[PDB]
Parts: C-alpha cells; structure tokens; sequence
C-alpha cells in the first residue's frame, strides 16, 4: 500500500471508451526510461464490462515495434481498485477522473509503481497535468513524461 | 531565447567544487531518456578560471561505459550566461544559486533545451527540487529524472 488516493463514488461505466495517455510517472526511471520499458504503455480505450470488470486496450512497443494489447482488469470489493493478473499480484486505482475530459490512475506491484494522466482529446489539459502532479506530490516518483498534440495521435507516440 | 529566468549577481568563482545532478529535466525526451541520451550528464565539479570561464567536469555513459568528460564553458558579457563551442551555438544560463547548497542552470541551443538542480551533497533537497519545478513551470519540458541518495555516489548514477 502506496497510493492512498482513490476515487469515491466511482461509476466505471462512464469511462468506457477513447483515452490518452498525456503524461505518466514511475517510481523508478527504468520502468519508463526506454521505448521499450516494461511499464511505457499507452492507453487506447477502456472498456468496462457487464459484471464490471475493466478491459484495456493499449500499444505497447516490444520487439522494435508497436503491439497492441489487450488486457482485463478484475474488480474488486472496492469500485476504484483492480487487479490485473501477472506473476506478482498486481494493483490498479482509480484516483480521480471527471469521465468526460480526465482520468488519473495508478498500477502498483503489491514498492513501485506508474501513474498517468488519461485525456479524452489530443490536447494538452494543464488542468489535468496540475491535478496529476498534486496527486504524485504525494508519492515518491522519479521519472515524469509527458506528450504533444502530434505524438498522441502516432501510434506508440513517435 | 526561451530561459529568461537568470541569476543576478552570480558570483562564479563562488560555484567552484563538487556538484550532485539531483534532477534533470527536458523540452524534448529522447535528450534524456536513455542511459546514452547525448544530453544526460552527471556533473562531478565545477572549476572557475582565473580570467572567468568555467570548466566543467562529469561523467558521461557513451559507447556501453561511463566516460568522464572536460569541458570549457566560455564566459560572455552577462555574468550568468556561458557559451560552449559544438557545431551549434550553445548556451549555459545560471538561473539561481546559493553557493553553498543548490545551483540550477539550463543548457540551450541558439528552441531545445536541458536543465538541472545541481546539490552539494549527496541528499535528497525537497527544497531545492521545488525551485527547480518553479522554475521549470515557465519551459516547456517533457521528461523530468530524479536520483536517489544511492544513485548519486554511483558513476553515471547507477
Ligand atoms: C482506469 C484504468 C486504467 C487501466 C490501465 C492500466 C494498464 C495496465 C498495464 C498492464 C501492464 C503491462 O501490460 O505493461
Ligand atoms: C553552472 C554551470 C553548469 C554547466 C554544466 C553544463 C554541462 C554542459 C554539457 C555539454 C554538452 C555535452 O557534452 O553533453
């Protein structure tokens, strides 16, 4: 347990659909430093199941290209928290999200972590980046990124 | 021109000595984002000359080793403001110091930038890193590092 924001009252069938990732940070330079790090994934859409289990659909760059991914996250007892199943168990939360300009979440190893900030459109939201670093002022980042206009509409933003 | 933040009064022979590149931060990423990145440098100490130009040593990893390098930063007319010789202009701004703790500076070509909060010791300064994040709010920065106490006593902050 790290983040300790977290998103009351979530409805996580309002935020189906197209996202961006527009900036995202990490506990440790080598989760992002590389084009390739394993944690430099860019969202392309969520999409929230039936029994309200959260689907993902992202780009990934692997082996010297960009993949896209799909991952499921399971819900949990608590609405803005998930788990994704990999080797360790692994943590999603939503933090905070308006469903129809931002959302920032979080994925942690349940020690390190990765947060972004998700935007509806291709543009730069200082609002939302001001939303994002008050919520990582909290917590212990070493490598921020963030994107341009042009790069968020290229796949694996080249 | 983008840096219009400066230091007036610097007094450069007070800079001489040991530095820790606690963070650094750039307008563009792929100038840091790899350990090879051509502007990712570690500076190890700042040595004035007696007719006013700075000579700067650090360490750089270049071909799979970290390599330390020398260079001559050129003084000019305005005593915060440097000049190294490459291919293109390049220019070295003071923005603020203390002497005696923290030093923060950009490096620009003459529209791409790089710049740093230089610490004396190897520790983490909360309050030097939000001069350094006050002063960045005014550039247009999209990759920020951060080192550790470990990091920092290691060669290229490994
Ligand atoms: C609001 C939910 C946002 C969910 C996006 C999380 C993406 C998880 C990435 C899975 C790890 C990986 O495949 O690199
Ligand atoms: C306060 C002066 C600080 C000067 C440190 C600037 C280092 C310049 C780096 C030169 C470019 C390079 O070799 O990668």
């Amino acid at each position: 347990l790290i983040v300790t924001q977290t998103m009351k009252g979530l409805d996580i069938q309002k935020v189906a659909g197209t996202w961006y990732s527009l900036a995202m940070a990490a506990s440790d330079i080598s989760l992002l430093d590389a084009q390739s790090a394993p944690l430099r994934v860019y969202v392309e859409e969520l999409k929230p199941t039936p029994e309200g289990d959260l689907e993902i659909l992202l780009q990934k760059w692997e082996n010297d290209e960009c993949a896209q991914k799909k991952i499921i996250a399971e819900k949990t007892k608590i609405p803005a928290v998930f788990k994704i199943d990999a080797l360790n168990e692994n943590k999603v939360l939503v933090l905070d999200t308006d469903y129809k300009k931002y959302l920032l979440f979080c994925m942690e190893n349940s020690q390190s972590l990765v947060c972004q900030c998700l935007v509806r459109t291709p543009e730069v939201d200082d609002e939302a980046l001001e939303k994002f670093d008050k919520a990582l002022k909290a917590l212990p980042m070493h490598i921020r990124l963030s994107f341009n206009p042009t790069q968020l509409e290229e796949q694996c933003h080249i």
